[PDB]
């Protein structure tokens, strides 16, 4: 899949047809935090940062996880800030 053809949340959206339905994320949650599926598993990656992550646990925030790995995305720091970044990367 082309990274710039995944600049919109509605395009991200439709990637998630075959999202396994036992993930206890959903695609929308996903696609806000720029995700798209690359449609193995449970895979998704980032449109602005190319970030990979995985193994989706109960009660993940995609957001916090996008910050946890990749706090360097200018996508994440311009819709989250990066007072939200730092701190969860433990400056505070
Ligand atoms: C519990 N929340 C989840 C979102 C999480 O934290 N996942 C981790 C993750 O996705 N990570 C881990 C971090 C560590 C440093 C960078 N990593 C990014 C990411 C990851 O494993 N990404 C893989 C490897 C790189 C290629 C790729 C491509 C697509 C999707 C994921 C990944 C990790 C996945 C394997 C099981 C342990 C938890
Ligand atoms: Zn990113």
């Amino acid at each position: 899949i082309s990274n710039l053809s995944m600049q919109t949340h509605a395009a991200r959206m439709r990637t998630f047809m075959y999202w396994p339905s036992s993930v206890p994320v959903q695609p929308e949650q996903l696609a806000s935090a720029g995700f798209y599926y690359v449609g193995r598993n449970d895979d998704v990656k980032c449109f602005c940062c190319d970030g990979g992550l995985r193994c989706w646990e109960s009660g993940d925030d995609p957001w916090v996880e996008h910050a946890k790995w990749f706090p360097r995305c200018e996508f994440l720091i311009r819709m989250k800030g990066q007072e939200f970044v730092d701190e969860i990367q433990g400056r505070y």
